[PDB]
C-alpha cells in the first residue's frame, strides 16, 4: 500500500512545504539502501577489514565506515538541501559548497555498530536534522544546537530485515525495505512504546566503574523487590538494535556516565540526540541521568553524553535513584 | 572463487561419498536461502504475528516458526537422504516415506532466536545429522545418540548477512549468501577459535536463580582479580548470534543451569549438540558445567541442557570453578 | 553517479517547476520497477495466462496487463499530480478524484507486447504526458491533444535489462534498472539517432495487405539499386523493443497502413505519440506516410494510426516513395 | 515445488547415474545464474563495449562474451565432470586438466545473440553434452560427433525473463530463475512443439542471396494458395529468442544457405545441434533443408551449417520445396 516515498510527500504537502525537506529524505534513502545492500554480503565484497586510520571520537575505521560514509556524503551533497554536514568519520563540520547548498543541517552516523560488522551482528545508520537558524555564512555552529530543535531523526536498521525509522513533530512510523522492488514499504504507522517493559540494557562489563544509581538499578531489576520477576537483559552490541528493541518490546536501555568517561561513551551528535528525539516521540525519556539530552546545547561536535531511554515509567524509576543519590 | 555447492562436492568426492550425505546438504541450503530471503521482508510479507500454538517445548509459535519448519521437512524430505527428522516444531520424530528415505537422521531448529523475531535481531536456523546406526525400521530412537555421533552439524545465521557455517570430521568452513546471484560463497576456510576472549555472554536477569559457580565467574569478569580490564558484556538474545559472534572474536557463551531449569532451557538435540560439533571443531569446548555436551546420551528428543561454550581457557577457567564448588 | 531520482530533480529545478512533474514521474518509476521484478518472474507467479476479457481495442487481455495496469493507475493517483487518466486496458478516459487531482493527463500502454509474454520476448510500458489545458471541469477531451503538446513522454524496456527511457523538451536520457539496489542509473545521456541506419523492421505478414509504398520499400531494402547491401531486418514483435533497438543502432520502424487497416494497428494516444516524441527528440521522424504523427488532432482516445520511424534519412526516403505515388 | 536441482537429481536418480551428469548440470546452472545477473545489469557495469578481438568464426568479440565465456570454462572445469570444452570464443579445443578431468565433452555458446546485446534485446546460452566415446587421451575429436550422439542439450534465454530448457533423452522441461532465492523452479514439464503453427521466422536481408525454395516458401507464407491467412512474421535476432518462440508458439524458424555461406551462418557444434536435439525431443524437426542435422557428422568444430526447425508439418512443408527443386 503506502511506500515511503509516498508517504514522505503526503506528510511534506499538509505542512505546506518547499519540497526541500524532500529531497533531502529520499536522498537519505538511496544512501541506506546502497549500504544495506552492500552489507548484506559485506564479506563478499571484503568489506570487513580495516580502513586505516582513528577517528576524531578514537573509532578504529573500517572500510564499510568510509563507503557508506562517503555514500551519505554524496546524496546529501547531490539533495541541493542541506549547509552543514556533521559526520562521525569527520573531524570538521563539513560546509556544502555554494552553489548545491541548501538550509539544512545534517548530522549522521554513516555506520553505527563497528563493533558488531566482523560478526554480523546488526548495524545501522543514524541521523538527525535541523533547520538553519544563523544568517551567518554556514559554519559548524549551525550544528551547535540542542536536541529540541531537531525537524527529523530516525535511523536505519540493517538486522535481520533492514527497517527504516522515521520521526518527526508529529510521531514515528517505520518502514521496511523490500530488497525486490527496492522500496521502504511503510510496516508501523504512528508507534508509541510501552509505559514500562521488563527488559534493561546495559554493558555490565563496567559493573565496578559504574556510579551508585546505575549500580542499584540494575540489583533491583535482578532481585525486584515487589517480588515480581525479574526483567530480562539485553545488549546487542549495536546502539541502533537496542535502542530499536526498546521502541518496540518496551523497556530500557543504558549507556551512563562511569568513572571513567565522565560524559559516556556516545557521541551527543550523532547517536545520542537522534535516538533521544524518536524515542521522545514515542512517548518514553532520554535522559544523562541528570537533564534530557534534547535539552543539551553543545558545544563541541564530537562530544559525548550519557544516555538512559525507553519506557516512561522504567526512565522514571531510574531518575528517582539518581536524585535519592545526587 | 569456491560456491558452497563446489566446495561441498570436492570434500565429499575426497571422502570417497555417494553424493547422499551431498544432495541433503543442497537441500539445506535452498532451504536456508529461502528462509533467508523471507525474514529480509517479514513484516512486509505479514510473518510476524503468531501462527497460534505451543511446542512440545513451550514456545509461543510465530509463523516464520512455521514456514521455515515446513521448508525444511519439504526439502530434507524430497533429499532422498533422511529417513528420520526432529523439529524444534514437532511433538514426534517424523519418518520418512520408504520411498523417499533415506539413511540420514536430521535433528533442526528451523527458526532460533523467537524472542527476537518483531524487533528485527539476528535470528537463524540450526541442524544436525547423525549416520542411521539401527536396522530397526527407522524411529525416534535413532535420533536419540550422543552428539559425539554427529557427523555434520552448523546453522544459518540472517544478521547483518546471512552466513551459513558448516562443521565436518575436517573442520569448520564459513559461506557467506550473495543476494545476488542466489549461491553461498566461502568467505573463511577452516575456522579455529581463540583460545582465549574477552566477552561473556549471559542473560543476568537470572541473577538470582543462577549457581555459585556462575556468579562467582561472572563476578571475576567484571572485576578481574589479576586487575586486568574487565571482559566486555555481549548478549543479544539468539543463540545463534551469541555462538557466532563467540566462534569469530572469541569469549565465552553462557545457558547454564539454574535453580528453575535444573536442565537450563535450550535443547540438546537441536540448539545445544550442533553448536557443541561446530564448537569444539574450532578448538573450543562446550560443558554442561558437569560434564561434555556431545557424550550425553540423550533418552528424550526435546531434552534440554545447560550450555557453556567458546574459547577453550575460558571454559576452562569456568570448569575450574564448578569444580572448586561441588 | 547519476540516479533517475537525482536527474529528474536537477533538470526539473533548473526549469524552475512545482516538484509536480516531479512526484508523478518519480511515482511513475516505482510502478516501473514494480512491473519489472513481477515480469522477470511471472511464470512463477501464474502470470501468464488470461485475466479473461476483450479490450476496447480488441485486445485478450492478459493478468499482466491487468496487474500493471491497475499498479499504474494506483500510483499515478496517489501522486497528486494528474487528473485524467487513458489507458490501453480503460474504456473510458479515468478522472482522478478532486482531492488526489492534479494538473496533468497521463496517456499509458501499462504493458506493450502482449503478444510477446508467454514466449518470453522483451515487453514494456509507454506513457505520455499532457498539461490540463481546459479549465473545464477535467473530461477526457484533455487527452485528446495531439502529440506537439506532450511536455513528457517515454517508455520502460524489460528486455535482457530494464531500461526506463525518458525525452523532454530538452532530449533522450536512458537510465537502467539496477535491480540490486533498486534505483534507475543513467546510462546515456542526451541521446542521438544515427541520421541513416541499415535495419528495416516490419510485420511482413501483411506483405500482401499492404500498399505500394511499403512494397516498393522493401523491395528497395532487399535490392539496393545503388548496389549497396541489403539492409538487415529486425521485427520483435514489441513496439518497445524494436523502437528502442531503432533508437540506439539507427534504421526504421514499420507499422503502416494496409488495405485492412486504414489507420494501422498502433494506438495514436498511447503507442504512436509517446514513440513519436521520443524519436523526434533524438532527431528522427515519426510519419503515417503522410503526416507528422505529433500534429494528429485525435478525436477518439483509442484511435489507431499508421506509423513510420527512426533514421530521419530512411523515414524520408520513404515519404519521398509515398508521394511518388500519391 | 520442483527446483532445477531436485528434478535433476530424481531424475538422474531413476537412470541410475554416478551423479557426474549431475554435478556438471548444476555448474551450468550457476553459470547460467551468474551471467543471468550480470546480464539485468550489464550497462551499469560498463559491459557494453568491445573486449577487442575477432572469433574464430568472425564475430566482433564483446566483454559480455568474455565474462560470461571464463564463467562456463571455469564451472565446468571445477565440475570434475568434463575433459573436452569447445566455446564459440576459443580456437581450439579445450583439455581439462587431468585430476580436474571428468568423462563429457562440453559444447556451447556461452553468450549467444550479439548484435542483439547494445540494444538490450534478448539473448541467451546455448550448450550441449556428449560422453566420451574414444580411450584416446580427450583430444578435439571426441567433440567432433553428430547430434545423434547428445545425452543432453539446451540454453538459456535472458528474456523478459531467465528460463533455462533442457532436454535429454526422455524430453523437454523448462525452468524459470526466481531471482530473489536464486533458484531455477520448473515451469513446463516435458513441453510439446505444435504439429504446425502461424508465424516464420526469417532475416529477409537476404531476400537477394537465398535460394529458390526459401523463396517459394516465404511467398507461400505472405500469399497463402488456400487463401488461408498468411502467417505473422518475427525475427528477433537472437538464435536463442526465436529457437525459444518457435518452441511454444508453434512454426518455423530459418537461417539457410544462401549463395553467400554455402554453409549458413550458425554453427554446428553450439548453435545448431543443441538447438535441434530440443527440438527433436519437442516432437519438430531440424534440417539443413538438404538433411537433418543431428546426422551430421562435424569435421571442424567450428563449422557451420544451415538450419530449418519447429512445427514438423511446417518444416516438412518446406523440405518439400527443397525436394520439389533439387
Ligand atoms: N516531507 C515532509 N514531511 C513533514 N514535514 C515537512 C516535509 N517537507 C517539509 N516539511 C516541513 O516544512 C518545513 C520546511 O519545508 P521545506 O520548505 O521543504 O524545507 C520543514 O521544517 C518541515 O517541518
Ligand atoms: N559432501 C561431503 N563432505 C564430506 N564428507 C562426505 C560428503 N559426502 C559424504 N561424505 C562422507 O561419506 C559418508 C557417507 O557418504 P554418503 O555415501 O553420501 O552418505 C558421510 O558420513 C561423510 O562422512
Ligand atoms: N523534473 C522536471 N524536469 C523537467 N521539467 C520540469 C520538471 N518539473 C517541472 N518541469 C517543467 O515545469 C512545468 C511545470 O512543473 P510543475 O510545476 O512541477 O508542474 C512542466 O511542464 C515542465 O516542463
Ligand atoms: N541427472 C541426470 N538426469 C538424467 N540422466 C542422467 C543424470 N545423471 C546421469 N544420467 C544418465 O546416466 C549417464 C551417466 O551418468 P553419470 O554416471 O552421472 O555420468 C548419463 O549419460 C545419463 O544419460
Ligand atoms: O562496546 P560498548 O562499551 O558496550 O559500547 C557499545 C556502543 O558502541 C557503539 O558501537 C558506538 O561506539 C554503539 O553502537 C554501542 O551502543
Ligand atoms: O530469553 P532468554 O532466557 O535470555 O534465552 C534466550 C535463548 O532463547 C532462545 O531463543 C531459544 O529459546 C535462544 O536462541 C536464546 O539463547
Ligand atoms: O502482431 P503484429 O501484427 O506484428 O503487430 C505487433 C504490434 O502489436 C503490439 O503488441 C501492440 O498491438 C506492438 O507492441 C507490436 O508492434
Ligand atoms: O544477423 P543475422 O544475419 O540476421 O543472423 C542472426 C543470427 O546471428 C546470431 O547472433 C549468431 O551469429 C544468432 O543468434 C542469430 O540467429
Ligand atoms: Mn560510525
Ligand atoms: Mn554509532
Ligand atoms: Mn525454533
Ligand atoms: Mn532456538
Ligand atoms: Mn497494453
Ligand atoms: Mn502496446
Ligand atoms: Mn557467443
Ligand atoms: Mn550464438
Amino acid at each position: 500500500i503506502v511506500t515511503l516515498t509516498r508517504f514522505v510527500m503526503e506528510e511534506g504537502r499538509k505542512a505546506r512545504g518547499t519540497g526541500e525537506m524532500t529531497q533531502l529524505l529520499n536522498s537519505l534513502c538511496t544512501a541506506v539502501k546502497a549500504i544495506s545492500t552492500a552489507v548484506r554480503k559485506a564479506g563478499i565484497l571484503h568489506l570487513y577489514g580495516i580502513a586505516g586510520s582513528t577517528n576524531v571520537t578514537g573509532d578504529q575505521v573500517k572500510k564499510l565506515d568510509v563507503l557508506s560514509n562517503d555514500l551519505v556524503i554524496n546524496v546529501l551533497k547531490s539533495s541541493f538541501a542541506t549547509c552543514v554536514l556533521v559526520s562521525e568519520e569527520d573531524k570538521n563540520a563539513i560546509i556544502v559548497e555554494p552553489e548545491k547548498r541548501g538550509k539544512y543541517v545534517v548530522c549522521f552516523d554513516p555506520l553505527d555498530g563497528s563493533s558488531n560488522i566482523d560478526c554480523l551482528v546488526s548495524i545501522g545508520t543514524i541521523f538527525g536534522i535541523y533547520r538553519k537558524n544563523s544568517t551567518d555564512e554556514p559554519s559548524e555552529k549551525d550544528a551547535l544546537q540542542p536536541g529540541r530543535n531537531l525537524v527529523a531523526a530516525g535511523y536505519a536498521l540493517y538486522g535481520s530485515a533492514t527497517m527504516l525509522v522515521l520521526a518527526m513533530v508529529n510521531g514515528v512510523n517505520c518502514f521496511m525495505l523490500d530488497p525486490a522492488i527496492g522500496e521502504f514499504i511503510l510496516v508501523d504507522r504512528d508507534v508509541k512504546i510501552k509505559k514500562k517493559g521488563s527488559i534493561y540494557s546495559i554493558n555490565e562489563g563496567y559493573a565496578k566503574e559504574f556510579d551508585p544509581a546505575i549500580t542499584e538499578y540494575i540489583q533491583r531489576k535482578k532481585f525486584p523487590p515487589d517480588n515480581s520477576a525479574p526483567y530480562g537483559a539485553r545488549y546487542v552490541g549495536s546502539m541502533v538494535a537496542d535502542v530499536h528493541r526498546t521502541l518496540v518490546y518496551g523497556g530500557i536501555f543504558m549507556y551512563p556516565a562511569n568513572k571513567k568517561s565522565p560524559k559516556g561513551k556516545l557521541r551527543l551528535l550523532y547517536e545520542c540526540n537522534p535516538m533521544a528525539y524518536v524515542m521522545e516521540k514515542a512517548g518514553g525519556l532520554a535522559t544523562t541521568g541528570k537533564e534530557a539530552v534534547l535539552d543539551i546545547v553543545p558545544t563541541d561536535i564530537h562530544q559525548r553524553a550519557p544516555i538512559i531511554l525507553g519506557s516512561p515509567e522504567d526512565v522514571t524509576e531510574l531518575l528517582e535513584i539518581y536524585q535519592k543519590h545526587a
